[PDB]
């Protein structure tokens, strides 16, 4: 016997892309997350340009400044950071104040919430993920912008602090590129990264966007990610740059590129409850192995075949990024393979034999039942399995 998959991957209510789409419930709350992270950020940056006004119309002591820094929403940062706060807006000159009164943040989703690749999430700790990113235009800077690294982390930090504040059972993480929050009971966070770019730039170009429309990118190098740890501040890492390399990666390709990401990535989800490949790396392995090997996008059993065929091979000479300044390989070749890489090296190579055996099982029932190990028990009915030709 031999089965035919096609319709266990793509069917949308039974089949595993029916599993992994996100509900609709599940979508409208990710996007009323952000619209309440964008909302509190913005306030929370006007009642700290409402008190540089202050400062510039009049010229008030430092303590009177910590007295209006207390009332603020950034009264919800340690009494150590608001005094900071304070401190930096007093300390800064009518250069800096000016830039600073100048500044509104901008807001821009990256990642799978962007180029629709988010899965539901499968073992317990696992996660959705919406990643918005923070954009604070200002002046081009070599060294330092005019309105400090310090002070933009900790208004950022302050505005996702006050809402955990107000809402049980979230909690507030910093991480090395981002603050986030975590909401445990709903199995998501949220991640805001931050970034620098160029004011002068994003104004021409935000008076071109809205003069050419009725009812555009940047110059790449000039996209500063803000570095929480480290005395590397900033790194000139444009998110962009994958959005742009993945969304022509699946014109090229084919649509059927978005569904075998989302199938690799549950394969992860399954395998490990925590780590396993970068989503990343299983995303660039793939585009290398469907721009270079033929396949039938109208049998994605038989494309999923193919794919689990090759990975061991991609990650075994090292997955390159798609961002060409990134300093390391998304996953590293394996003459440099420690523990970690084994493990999923191992992972990788069992899973063409699991997919191999499920093809050649004795009923739909044993099928079914061979490809969940690689999938988890996610897709029950078999009736989706259909005999090959
Ligand atoms: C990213 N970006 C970027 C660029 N270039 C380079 N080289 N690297 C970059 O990272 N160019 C554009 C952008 C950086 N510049 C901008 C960033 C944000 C904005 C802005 O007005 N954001 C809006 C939200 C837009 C939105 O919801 N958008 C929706 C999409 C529309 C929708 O879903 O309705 C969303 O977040 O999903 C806001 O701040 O309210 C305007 C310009
Ligand atoms: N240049 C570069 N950018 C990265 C890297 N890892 C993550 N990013 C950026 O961060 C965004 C989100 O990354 P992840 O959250 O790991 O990936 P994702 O595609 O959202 O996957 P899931 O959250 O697992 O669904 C990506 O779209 C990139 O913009 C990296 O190694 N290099
Ligand atoms: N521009 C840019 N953004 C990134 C990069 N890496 C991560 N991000 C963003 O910051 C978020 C958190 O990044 P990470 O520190 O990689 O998160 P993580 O290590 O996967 O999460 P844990 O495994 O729980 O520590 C990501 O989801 C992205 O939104 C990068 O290289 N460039
Ligand atoms: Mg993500
Ligand atoms: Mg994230």
């Amino acid at each position: 016997m031999t089965w035919n998959f096609h319709q266990y991957y793509t069917n949308r209510n039974d089949g595993l892309m029916g599993k992994l789409v996100l509900t609709d419930e599940e979508k409208n709350n990710l996007k009323a997350l952000r619209k309440i992270i964008r909302l509190r950020t913005r306030d929370v940056f006007e009642e700290a340009k409402g008190i540089a006004k202050a400062v510039k119309k009049s010229a008030l002591t430092f303590e009177i400044i910590q007295e209006k820094v207390s009332t603020t929403q950034i009264k919800h940062l340690s009494d150590s950071e608001q005094r900071e706060v304070a401190k930096l807006i007093y300390e800064m000159d009518d250069d800096a104040r000016d830039e600073f009164l100048g500044l509104t943040p901008r807001f821009w989703t990256q990642g799978s919430f962007q180029y629709d690749t988010l899965n539901r999430p499968f073992q317990p700790g696992q996660e959705m993920d919406i990643d918005d990113g923070t954009y604070m235009p200002m002046p081009i800077f070599e060294s330092e912008p005019k309105i400090g690294h310090s002070l933009l982390i900790l208004l950022v930090d302050a505005s996702l602090k006050s809402l955990v504040a107000e809402n049980h059972g979230w909690k507030f993480e910093a991480k090395q590129t981002c603050g986030r929050i975590k909401i445990e009971a709903e199995k998501t966070h949220i991640d805001v990264p931050m970034y620098a770019i160029p004011k002068d730039e994003f104004q021409k170009k935000q008076i071109a966007l809205e003069a050419n429309r009725s009812f555009y990118e940047l110059d790449s190098e000039n996209v500063n990610l803000a570095l929480r740890e480290g005395d590397r501040k900033w790194i000139n890492s444009d998110p962009k740059i994958v959005e742009d390399w993945f969304n022509d990666s699946c014109i090229r390709i084919g649509k059927h590129l978005r569904k075998v990401c989302r199938f690799m990535k549950a394969w992860r989800d399954a395998q490990w409850d925590v780590g396993g490949p970068s989503s990343i790396s299983l995303m660039a392995a793939t585009v290398n192995i469907l721009d270079s090997v033929a396949h039938d996008a109208s049998d994605l059993g038989e494309t999923m075949k193919i794919i689990a065929k090759h990975l061991p091979s991609e990650f075994a000479r090292g997955v390159e990024s798609p961002d060409s300044t990134d300093e390391k390989p998304l996953f590293p070749p394996s003459y440099k393979h420690g523990p970690r890489e084994m493990d999923i090296m191992s992972k990788l190579e069992r899973l063409p034999e699991i997919l191999s055996s499920a093809e050649s099982a004795d009923s739909k029932s044993e099928a079914l039942k061979k490809i969940n190990m690689a999938f988890g028990n996610r897709v029950t009915n078999s009736e989706l399995i259909v005999l090959a030709k």
